[PDB]
């Protein structure tokens, strides 16, 4: 851009700053700020009363709702006015209050978003996390900095995620929980600190997992968490595993990002 | 209406789409968006920077704080834009980012609040609710889909009601609790999951039950909580309870609503 | 003042009520409304969308974001529009959605902040608190009516400090907590309700306290909680070992202040 398409409608009260770049049918509501280094996709609205600033690229057919706050300065102690980033994907549904924040240049100048999100009344994103599709952050879920929140992943009402974690697709965490350490993909965690609770079968019934394949997921947390062998131990039972079950090649994946240790 | 009273204020700064029926006295103040399906009665304030929208019936008397988000789109996966309904009674105080979502077409269609509550900070009012009157909801309160709260129930700071269940009346919930399952009236419910404590006795003496209401109810707890029986072998005995002692019946009341089974 | 300062800019769309005092080199953002017994001191900065109002004095440098409420009505059940006070002092970070309310009359009054604080988004200070300088409040971190936070002190994400506690200086709160009595200084308190977990060492080295210090408070806090004896024993060795070590003396003037017992 640095422009404003013809067909894009923004509010007589909206502030858009020159520079702005605003897509085809997208809507900028009444009292909308929106910063000079934004960049709003096609069919994008914000509702109303909604802050987008800083270098920000938000995708297309999202919808932003009252009083969230996008691309924010972040709470990064650290933090003393970089140029840093936000890049937010399409169709995600934000809703009232949530806030995302740009990233930090320590923690490598970015916090991302996916596709086909959920982020519920007062979710927070914090400097330098990934989020990637079809996530839900309950309401008031909170992600401290660097975390990743993976494919399908669903983060319960109330629950705090601890700076650095890692949580692995398909992955749910109850409500009122505080995770303090990295959560492999396909598990059930809760508690404060939360602790493994089996399979999340419910979530890969829906999304149309077969019936070897959530064995076969079934037998790699075994592996993990019943067994009674190292960690260590496992890692080439899990990939000999994985060599007939291609979905168990996601515990390998995961391992080889995280850094907390599992929770246990 | 669809008319704004002579005697009602709209600040110029003030959006009230045409429609909205706004009552004698009423304030609207600045930066406030109220749809045409709006209605707000006699007396009622909206301080500042409030939405409300939606097919939304407002009573008297009320004080609505800037931030909060009233009759908005609600959180549930299916709901697809259905002309559903809020209603709200008279007298609340509304506080800073309250969120009360509108009704879903599978339950129900309304989310219904009465009068004379107190809804704290940032509380949350999901689709499908029914608060009664007299009510607390302290800050970062949340009531998932098709939540009841009876009268004079407190649902304590940082505390999730878990979807469907029923908080009886006189109530008392402690913070940071999770209710996963119904609580019957004039119970203190903690935890997570949250756990029966005893009667809410002092609730009950400062609202005038007499000391033999309170001890036929304390009867009723025990019978429920300490006897040993299955709730089926004491439903009989508490109705039985409750020829002498009125305020018993609430619990037989309850007990006819209740689908999650009781918090033990 | 009240006037605004002529190096004071104030956005067309804010309004700032005859009688309001903006110091030199002050902003106030689009869609802010301050009310007419507010002080704002040089350099402070108001983002966008700021409310404050009552008798509300706020100092120098300090940045307030969007959605923030300052010096609002009290959530207190006995209020009724007294002009009670709030006093905000240098250098803070108010992140968006903090709400700081005015004080109560029975409360004392006065609800006051320090100085060069971080109060993250969405915490709360409620009617009649004192929070001192260099303090942490987390995400959606909540004081009660008539709450100290002494100097140095962090309190978590998600946690609730209840009414008339004390947190004493350099204290660490973990996240998710509820903390129900008062806390020494130099303490780590965490879980619900809250339980002390030694001294806060690593806090107390990064902000410059010396071996001997450090091993002095260790060991006052070991005649408090490992051993054996009551309060009213050991209140008179710790103010013996602060004879030596000055730093110790922390305890014994927060013994003085201390109403509720101490976390155990």
């Amino acid at each position: 851009g640095s422009m404003i398409d013809k067909s894009a409608f923004v509010h007589p009260t909206a502030i858009v700053e020159e520079g702005a770049s605003i897509g085809a049918n997208a809507h900028i509501g009444p009292f909308c700020i929106v910063g000079p280094h934004v960049e709003i996709g096609e069919g994008t609205v914000l509702k109303s009363h909604v802050v987008v600033n800083g270098h920000t690229k938000i995708g297309r057919d999202n919808e932003i709702y009252q009083f969230a706050s996008i691309g924010e300065v972040n709470q990064d102690l650290k933090y003393a006015g970089e140029p840093t980033r936000v890049e937010i994907g399409d169709r995600n549904r934000i809703r009232e209050s949530v806030t995302i924040h740009r990233g930090t240049v320590q923690g490598g100048g970015l916090t991302k978003v996916g596709s086909d999100n959920l982020l519920m009344i007062n979710a927070h994103i914090a400097h330098d996390c990934t989020v990637g599709n079809r996530c839900i952050l309950a309401n008031n879920a909170t992600l401290a900095g660097h975390v990743s929140v993976d494919d399908f992943a669903i983060i319960g009402g109330m629950t705090a995620v601890h700076q650095f974690c890692i949580i692995g697709a398909h992955v749910m965490v109850g409500g009122c929980s505080g995770v303090a350490q990295d959560v492999p993909p396909y598990v059930i965690a809760q508690g404060n600190h939360a602790t493994p609770f089996g399979v999340n079968i419910e979530g890969l019934k829906r999304r149309g997992f077969s019936r070897e394949a959530i064995t076969a997921i079934r037998n790699a947390y075994k592996l993990i968490y019943r067994s009674g062998k190292t960690l260590d131990e496992v890692k080439p039972e899990i990939a000999e595993l994985a060599e007939t079950y291609p979905e168990v090649k996601a515990f390998t994946d995961f391992f080889a990002r995280s850094t907390r240790g599992l929770i246990r």
